[PDB]
């Protein structure tokens, strides 16, 4: 028993993890097949981050302007390409690590692990959620921009984040590895700020039934409650509606603990209004909404990558 | 910017577990160069496990009871030794993916990361730190004994935990690489219960630092407090009492941000009186404990 907030096992992607620099500027880049991918500002210099016009910076650059080390080898870059907000070097060499690996686009509220990297070298790995507002609340330092975010199903890793920037609240923001951005930002260093962040509420149902199936349950009532009268709560409390779809996909923990999804809600909702009356739920003080529905599934049942 | 429970990337791990089976039990091992280790219970019989007799159940076995398999591929045992709680297996290929590591035995507060493993494979990592009581609080299911845990500094591998065991209370013991448990458990399945687990108190300390680091300041007063004055408060809210080396270890801590340690003891001990009032502290709402001064610094700088 016991319930953690578990990364994904990181080997494979840290075998394509290299170091990227071009002037001055060093990040990191990912390293599959022929190709090395970074954030295109690694062209910028600390005075062309206010009003890049990429095309002009990038037109003016060559391949052997781009140094590439693997560890202690340097890769010769003999091409090099732009899509959307990441920078494609191809490489004289297919990396020989490659996992079985997809370029894939999350949606707000999904979960995936981050291999935070410093000068091509993974340093950490943590466990995120994609916020509402399409940031993270990520732990990131200068020398970070290109760390990745992925998860793993069977064997196949999906990558899913590149990390560029922070914004003044200390979140965090970046794109898919296809160069599109989460959320309304953009790759320069203007003025941005996120919108207001919302609590993932199908989340927080999830982790309450692994409360529950844990051995937590005081929080539990003999109620229930209509999903319309529970979202006129939530949203009165910054929290996601709750859909149909959400809770047809709590269905598998509704019937492993015995407890209505409506009933959880209740709770929910009790709890909003009530708070937690100086108790803990998994030993937490908040009400968690990092774990997903399948997250609790995966943990309660061991399943292995 | 921005604060996290970090493990260390466990790639260096994963390419040494592998499974382990001894008749109908089935649990992960750690191959080393050409060495498995793995919990010595795997030599029980469900009839065994109340007072098992580990030297006599393992003379009775001979290398070929032992079936390893990395991955798809049989591993031949050639040997077999037992120390303290810990079996060896002598295996007559060394791990090509072997990482430069060290066995180690922490202490109470350290901190690791653990890959929570089944049939050999790796499911999740974790951070973690051993509790004053000795236990730990994981994340196991049947299945995951001979799981480790470990730091890593530079390329090499401080292996400091193999689990053995969970405790009525949901938590977790095992040993260090040697063999020896940590507390005073045993690997049989008389009753055991552990100690009243306190708050590692000096980690609890270098995390408000961290939150001062990371822009965080509204929990600081105007007050000061003598070392023992601290630990005659804290020590009733069940609180590890904070020695002179604790301060010292700090030191750093206390230089880079301005703020004297004593002087952050006085926060702490309002923090304990009051609670957090509906704020949070590093998007927490209870005083972490699983960050120690060492962390802190390596995540903020
Ligand atoms: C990485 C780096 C990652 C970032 C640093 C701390 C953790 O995440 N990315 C940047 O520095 C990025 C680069 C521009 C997009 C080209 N810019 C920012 O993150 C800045 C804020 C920042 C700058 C320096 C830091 F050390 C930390 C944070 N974002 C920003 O300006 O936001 C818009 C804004 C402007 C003014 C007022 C309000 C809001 C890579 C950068 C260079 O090398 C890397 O590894
Ligand atoms: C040989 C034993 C060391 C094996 C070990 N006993 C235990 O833990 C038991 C509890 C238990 C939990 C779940 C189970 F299902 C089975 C048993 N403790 C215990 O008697 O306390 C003492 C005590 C006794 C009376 C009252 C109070 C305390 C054991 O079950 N270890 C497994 C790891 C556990 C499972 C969940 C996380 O930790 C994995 C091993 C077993 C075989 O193959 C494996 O992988």
């Amino acid at each position: 028993s016991g319930f953690r907030k578990m990364a994904f096992p990181s080997g494979k992607v840290e075998g394509c993890m290299v170091q990227v620099t071009c002037g001055t500027t060093t990040l990191n880049g990912l390293w599959l097949d022929d190709v090395v991918y970074c954030p295109r500002h690694v062209i910028c210099t600390s005075e062309d981050m206010l009003n890049p016009n990429y095309e002009d910076l990038l037109i003016r650059k060559s391949n052997h302007n781009f140094l590439v080390q693997a560890g202690n080898v340097q890769l010769r870059v003999i091409g090099h390409s732009m899509q959307n907000c990441v920078l494609k070097l191809k490489v004289d060499t297919a990396n020989p690590k490659t996992p079985k690996y997809k370029f894939v686009r999350i949606q707000p509220g999904q979960t995936f692990s981050v291999l935070a990297c410093y000068n091509g070298s993974p340093s950490g790995v943590y466990q995120c959620a994609m916020r509402p507002n399409f940031t993270i609340k990520g732990s990131f330092l200068n020398g970070s921009c290109g760390s990745v975010g992925f998860n793993i199903d069977y064997d196949c890793v999906s990558f899913c984040y590149m990390h560029h920037m922070e914004l003044p609240t200390g979140v965090h923001a970046g794109t898919d590895l296809e160069g599109n951005f989460y959320g309304p930002f953009v790759d320069r260093q203007t003025a941005q700020a996120a919108g207001t962040d919302t609590t993932i509420t199908v989340n927080v149902l999830a982790w309450l039934y692994a409360a529950v199936i844990n051995g937590d349950r005081w929080f539990l009532n003999r109620f229930t409650t209509t999903l319309n009268d529970f979202n006129l709560v939530a949203m009165k409390y910054n929290y996601e509606p709750l859909t149909q779809d959400h809770v047809d996909i709590l269905g598998p923990l509704s019937a492993q603990t015995g407890i209505a999804v409506l009933d959880m809600c209740a709770s929910l909702k009790e709890l909003l209004q009530n708070g937690m009356n100086g108790r803990t739920i998994l030993g937490s003080a908040l009400l968690e909404d990092e774990f997903t529905p399948f997250d609790v599934v995966r943990q309660c049942s061991g399943v292995t990558f």
